[PDB]
């Protein structure tokens, strides 16, 4: 349908020194529905999810420059776990 | 590792015979969820437990509902349950 609601999801950051872990609650979307892009040289993170049920958008400022190269993604029961390696 | 119980986002919508209650409880597996009906028709009680996240919610229903009746479904961290109004 034409009209949708866009929410800002709950997210948290864990700065283990080696890794940066981002966890977001995005219930109501499938994994395929989710897109993450690192921006600003790995300074920043963006999350977009759209599903018939839900719409989510998030901007996150990371502690350190990070690289997409080793990055991994987990989605369980509506919670998204992302781990990135700092550059 | 500190536990705090949380109150889930819930929307209750009633159409016709049915009352549909929607709850977001991400983090939690479906077997870790408990749904029960109390105080005759009026109130619906939801319990979700997992190590990382725990939820409890109680909802006062617009109309009394039979406890036994239900259709319930879980998807991507979202719980949808369908309730029948008392005859």
């Amino acid at each position: 349908p034409m009209i949708s609601e866009e929410r800002e999801p709950l997210a948290d950051v864990i700065e283990k020194g080696d890794e940066i872990k981002v966890v977001a609650e995005v219930p109501g979307v499938n994994k395929e529905d989710i897109k993450v892009k690192v921006t600003n040289g790995g300074k920043k993170l963006v999350i977009t999810a759209k599903s018939e049920d839900r719409q989510y958008y998030k901007e996150i400022d990371l502690p350190a420059e990070v690289d997409e190269k080793a990055a991994k993604a987990n989605f369980k029961n509506g919670v998204l776990e992302i781990t990135l390696k700092k550059k």
